[PDB]
């Protein structure tokens, strides 16, 4: 069992570092010296789109980068082991219902309190630059910076987080699941995954489990104050996933 449940945080790490281009460990380099162009003004993004509305223009960009990490998620969920086997209606209604948590998730990697690395690492734009963009734009990413600051602290790495993903897709609590039995019996496959990689990986952190299964709760809530605002404020693709989580 236990011997199983390291072979199985093996397999989803592996995956993740083949679905997902830039893993934390690489982006936290970059963030920390170990190079990105600062876009932290209006002369610094016009000068940055020449290297790699202004506020739609940002707010598009960034919808059809959504899109495509949906992409980069979807072909991780499908080697998560026993999500192909589901009934595809299902396999669909957990990553509707679940992408955007597993991009913010996912995002934090990027983040530290000063900004966000874009591009695959070639840009870096400043949350005050983000923050200075006008209303309703200037709220739409600080939401994620606050939980991204908070998040960054569990200082969780890349073998931590492919487990941790998974199991946020494979929730049984999602509207419109055909067969709930088989996917909690992943989750909680992956869940004791990843309370064994937990205790391993983190000797001096001994409630890091717990504080995680409390940030799946907070992702939720983030989530439904991203589609708010989005209300107040557009992609086919997102609009189908939006118009089931209003
Ligand atoms: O290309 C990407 O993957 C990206 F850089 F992440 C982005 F999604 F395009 C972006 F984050 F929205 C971006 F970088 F901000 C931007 F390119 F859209 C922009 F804001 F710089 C511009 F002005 F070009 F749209
Ligand atoms: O680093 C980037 O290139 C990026 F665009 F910021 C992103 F990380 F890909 C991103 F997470 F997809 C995002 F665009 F920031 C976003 F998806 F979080 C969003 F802000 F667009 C959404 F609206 F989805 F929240
Ligand atoms: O609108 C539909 O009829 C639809 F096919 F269900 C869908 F909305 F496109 C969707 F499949 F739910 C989806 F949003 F596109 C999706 F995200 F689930 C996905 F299947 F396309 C992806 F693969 F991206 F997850």
């Amino acid at each position: 069992e236990s011997a199983d449940l390291r072979a199985l945080a093996k397999h989803l790490y592996d995956s993740y570092i083949k679905s997902f281009p830039l893993t934390k460990a690489k982006a936290r380099a970059i963030l920390t010296g170990k190079s990105p162009f600062v876009i932290y003004d209006m002369n610094s993004l016009m000068m940055g789109e020449d290297k790699i509305e202004v506020a739609i223009r940002i707010f598009q960009g960034c919808q059809f980068r959504s899109v495509e990490a949906v992409q980069e998620i979807t072909e991780y969920a499908k080697s998560i082991p026993g999500f192909v086997n589901l009934d595809l209606n299902d396999q669909v209604t957990l990553l509707k219902y679940g992408v955007h948590e597993i991009i913010y998730t996912m995002l934090a990697s990027l983040m530290n309190k000063d900004g966000v690395l874009i591009s695959e690492g070639q840009g870096f734009m400043t949350r005050e630059f983000l923050k200075s963009l006008r209303k309703p734009f200037g709220d739409f990413m600080e939401p994620k910076f606050e939980f991204a600051v908070k998040f960054n602290a569990l200082e969780l790495d890349d073998s931590d987080l492919a487990i941790f993903i998974a199991v946020i897709i494979l929730s049984g609590d999602r509207p419109g699941l055909l067969n709930v039995k088989p996917i909690e019996d992943i989750q909680d496959n992956l869940l004791q995954a990843l309370e064994l990689q937990l205790k391993l990986n983190h000797p001096e952190s001994s409630q890091l489990f717990a504080k995680l299964l409390q940030k799946m709760t907070d992702l939720r809530q983030i989530v439904t104050e991203h589609v708010q605002l989005l209300q107040v404020i557009l992609h086919p693709l997102l609009q189908e996933i939006y118009k089931d989580l209003y």
